[PDB]
């Protein structure tokens, strides 16, 4: 028993982490095969993140300008090319410890781990979601940049975010590995304000499985609610509406603990009219939202 | 910026990780060098834990019963014994991946991350931290015994904990590499409860400088304190008693932010007695208790 907000195992990732400088600038890239990708921001100066042409910036740079570091040995770069707001510096060595891995891109709502990294070395790994409004509350400082997001289904990496920009509101941005940024964000320092950060309903009742799975039961209650009704709560406490979906998604957990999903949904209804009144729920005085039912169901069963 | 719990990555640990079997039991072995270490109720049958001899139940034991298992190779036992609460399996191989490593012994309010592993597989990685009770909250299943705590020093693995008990109220608890339990507990199923949860006073001071770092400012005030006088609301909350030696932790947190560590006493001291007034600091909704001075340092400056 206990939950606990987990990440993945690193170990995977950090055997993919180098540092990546051109000009003056110093970021964390993820090796892979023969291929290092890194943000495009890489090749900027301080003045050029104002309004950049990153075609044009990009015409300046040539194989050597990429300076590509594993550890303490220099990896030799024999391409370069762009891809949306990723560079994909091409190496003339395979790197020994690529995992199996897939790129994806995940729905907000979604989980990760993030390896935060500093000059290619990672420093520390934390459980992050793709908001609703696309951003995500990381912990990274300057040299963060191009470290990865990423799931692990067995021995395959599924790296899904690598880190580009902080928003002036604390919140992170960053694209997939294909380059595209989640949500609306660029590459640019202009004002981009996030938008409303809506609490992920499914997780939240997730969590609440999670809870009455290992002994926190007071939030339980005697009633119960319609898809239609709990959604008039959840609107009103900037909640992602619940679907059939979410249910669906949630029936493992129903099943296992013998609370239906709608009686579980009047008991978030009752906690968000209500607050928790001092009290906590798995170590935690508010309703946490980034649990998927997946990382549940691994938690409480032990997946490696 | 972004304030995270976070753990140290884990694949330096991930690779010393192996299965365990001894009967029916298969619990995690830390394998460093040519030794492996486990708990010692791995020898242990459901009805031996009530009131276990383990000097005796382990002459029933030979080499060849410790069954250990590093991914698919199996390790040859050539030598046993028991230390304390811990056995040392001593293979005829050692670990190629053995990391520079320390064994050390910690004290209550110091954090560590948490490699949660079932049959020698990591499934995921945590930040703990050992209660003043020495209990610690975790998120173990049954097959997750002789998982370990751990801090990283640059390349040097500092292993603390390693995974014995769940007591029935769902903390954990377990012992140094050296086999000494943390605090009173016992190897034994009997009636073992904690202690008061005392919050760690000193790390909740280190984590409103986070947060003070990182713009979370609201709960700043006009007003100051006394050790002494903080000390009375300390203790009617549960609170370890803050000492000079604490107040000189801080000092460089101090220094960074300009806030007196008696001021930011004097703020905790009002979010005591007043509450958060439904605010957050740091996205939690409670006094956050497990980032000690030095994590709140290396996260803030992004130590590798
Ligand atoms: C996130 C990250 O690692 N980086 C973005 C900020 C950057 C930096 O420190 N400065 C001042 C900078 C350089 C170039 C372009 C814009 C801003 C380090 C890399
Ligand atoms: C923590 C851990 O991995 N283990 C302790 C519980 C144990 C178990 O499942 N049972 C039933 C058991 C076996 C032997 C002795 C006591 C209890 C698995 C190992």
């Amino acid at each position: 028993s206990g939950f606990r907000k987990m990440a993945f195992p690193s170990g995977k990732v950090e055997g993919c982490m180098v540092q990546v400088t051109c000009g003056t600038t110093t970021l964390n890239g993820l090796w892979l095969d023969d291929v290092v990708y890194c943000p495009r921001h890489v090749i900027c100066t301080s003045e050029d993140m104002l309004n950049p042409n990153y075609e044009d910036l990009l015409i300046r740079k040539s194989n050597h300008n990429f300076l590509v570091q594993a550890g303490n040995v220099q990896l030799r770069v024999i391409g370069h090319s762009m891809q949306n707001c990723v560079l994909k510096l091409k190496v003339d060595t395979a790197n020994p410890k690529t995992p199996k891995y897939k790129f994806v891109r995940i729905q907000p709502g979604q989980t990760f781990s993030v390896l935060a990294c500093y000059n290619g070395s990672p420093s520390g790994v934390y459980q992050c979601a793709m908001r609703p409004n696309f951003t995500i509350k990381g912990s990274f400082l300057n040299g963060s940049c191009g470290s990865v997001g990423f799931n692990i289904d067995y021995d395959c990496v599924s790296f899904c975010y690598m880190h580009h920009m902080e928003l002036p509101t604390g919140v992170h941005a960053g694209t997939d590995l294909e380059g595209n940024f989640y949500g609306p964000f660029v590459d640019r320092q202009t004002a981009q304000a996030a938008g409303t950060d809506t609490t992920i309903t499914v997780n939240v009742l997730a969590w609440l499985y999670a809870a009455v799975i290992n002994g926190d039961r007071w939030f339980l209650n005697r009633f119960t609610t319609t898809l239609n009704d709990f959604n008039l709560v959840a609107m009103k406490y900037n909640y992602e509406p619940l679907t059939q979906d979410h249910v669906d998604i949630l029936g493992p957990l129903s099943a296992q603990t013998g609370i239906a999903v709608l009686d579980m949904c009047a008991s978030l209804k009752e906690l968000l009219q209500n607050g928790m009144n001092g009290r906590t729920i798995l170590g935690s005085a508010l309703l946490e939202d980034e649990f998927t039912p997946f990382d549940v169901v691994r938690q409480c069963s032990g997946v490696t």
